[PDB]
């Protein structure tokens, strides 16, 4: 399906490893999908060409250039900037609809089926499970719905000050209306809710479709011992399964362009 | 309506406190109800009759009896001892429905619109949003379903030890399915939540009507100085509500009993 895409996003080189990673994983448990990754320009040279390589699309934007519709909102709520960027997602009207996937996630299992779902679907956010957790959704590229969330942000912000409440905001029927736009928790299964609810991982963790790094510990923030292949010091599993594939599939595509 | 009843559990003394907090926040609320609370014989005698008082029927539920038909599980589960008591919220037939609270949660405003919904209907669990919160819910009695809940607990018993784990097993098309059986969050308000996800709380907690006290330390476990209204130690405005319902209300009621 060429105009179904994963898109992700990366504003620098530290979760360009999370992207590169990401979607590596969705190539490896075979999406028929595009894969596209949002960039800023703040993204280096040797990620980009990383990115060219796992992605089907790269695209650029910068909401520091005047010239981004973005732009003026970034200067009213500076703290935005990456939520800006993000929303740049609903521009991709190439696209008839996309999973949006943060840099930070994994992906266990083929999640095609997510395609079947209607804009705005996504997972239940632990925490205050009556928003959805911005990580994983499905949406639908539209001009129109960038406008009007870029509208929100300038007049509203973000109650969280992150992308995850403007989301939330905007589509804010999600917690009381259509059971089908509540993905499965293991959609986009908080790193931090397989140690904060463990007898719950325990009953249905092992069907994990995707992992969502979470805490201020990203997975490329820890050291990983290739000989143990697992990463150093505490239910370390998936960490592992990001690092097998950084390692396995992302370092040596980035070594090749020393060259 | 008397064929509609709030419906909690208190094993002990500790717990017939919240009970007791729980039945008189429910009538100060005006409650249009009845209100149930089952007890076991470890229920002192002074809590008993405070509980004759705020409750309009107080059920003696008791377990380690042979005659009780959970007593059998409980030789093969004891660690479902509380859950198969709570269970017995199902047998209480002379209500059409019933919404079950336990007793560590406080009613806020005004439920009655719970009675609305059907069985099962349950707040999302924080930590893991595909399981319902059991700390709250809209249930049918029926000898039917007690008698298929025991089953379930004997056989499968609770992958989280307790009633959540059971109840989410045997009512497990929650996740999935009619999202009216999602009551909103804030009809089952994790304390935890009012920091764990704090600007989640500042947008959409003022709207709580029911706080849930999770965590090791109830209400009940702290200092409260009745001078300056206030719980000793992070926001305690809850904890304060508790106390000051206690401090109003039971424990003049629980002193009376002294004469
Ligand atoms: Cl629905």
């Amino acid at each position: 399906m060429t105009d179904q895409a994963f898109v992700t996003l990366t504003t620098n080189d530290a979760y360009a490893k999370g992207a590169l990673v990401l979607g590596s994983s969705l190539k490896q448990h075979r999406t028929s999908r595009r894969l596209a990754v949002l960039t800023t320009p703040q993204v280096s040279d040797t990620m980009r060409k990383a990115l060219e390589i796992v992605f089907d699309e790269v695209i650029t934007v910068d909401i520091l250039d005047s010239g981004d519709s973005a732009h003026l909102t970034l200067m009213k709520r500076p703290e935005l900037g990456v939520t800006l960027t993000k929303l740049h997602c609903w521009s991709l009207t190439q696209y008839s609809k996309c999973v949006f996937m943060d840099a930070d996630t994994l992906v266990l299992a083929n999640i095609d089926d997510l395609f079947e779902r209607e804009e705005l679907s996504a997972a239940p956010d632990p925490g205050w499970p009556d928003c959805f957790n911005s990580g994983v959704f499905v949406y639908q590229p539209s001009v129109e719905t960038y406008n009007q969330l870029l509208h929100v942000a300038s007049e509203q912000g973000s109650f969280d000050g992150g992308d995850q409440g403007l989301l939330n905001t905007f589509f804010n029927s999600w917690a009381t209306t259509d059971i089908r736009k509540h993905l499965p928790f293991i959609y986009n299964l908080s790193s931090i809710s397989i140690y904060s609810y463990l007898p719950a991982f325990k009953a249905f963790g092992a069907n994990a479709k995707v992992v969502h790094f979470l805490g201020q510990t990203k997975p490329w923030n820890y050291t990983y011992d290739t000989k143990t292949k697992s990463v150093r010091s505490t239910h370390p599993q998936f960490l592992n399964v990001w690092w097998d594939i950084f390692t396995t599939s992302v370092v040596p595509l980035l070594q090749q362009f020393g060259l």
